[PDB]
Formats: structure tokens, sequence, C-alpha cells
């Protein structure tokens, strides 16, 4: 569920924080990556770990 990113990480700022609907793997730690679109901020799209 990518709704629960959006109450969690306040932090971000801009306008509205949203991942762009898929959930990023690796293939070397198994670390959960948010793809993160944040709304707002001036450059801070990209990926997160999560």
């Amino acid at each position: 569920d990518n709704s629960t990113f959006k109450a969690s990480a306040t932090g971000l700022g801009g306008t509205d924080q949203k991942i762009d609907g898929d959930l990023k793997f690796d293939d070397t730690t198994g670390k959960y990556y948010a793809k993160v679109t944040v709304t707002g901020g001036t450059g801070k799209d990209g990926y997160y770990e999560v």
C-alpha cells in the first residue's frame, strides 16, 4: 500500500508527496526503495530507502 508513505514521510515538504505506484526492490540487499514524486519540492523527486 502506497498511501502510508504520505502519512509517515511528512518532512519531505512541497504540496503533495506520493509514490509513483510501484515499489522498487534490489538484487543485493533486499532493501525496499520507494519511487517518490514530491509535488512542491524543488528537485526532490527520486528514490528513497523505505
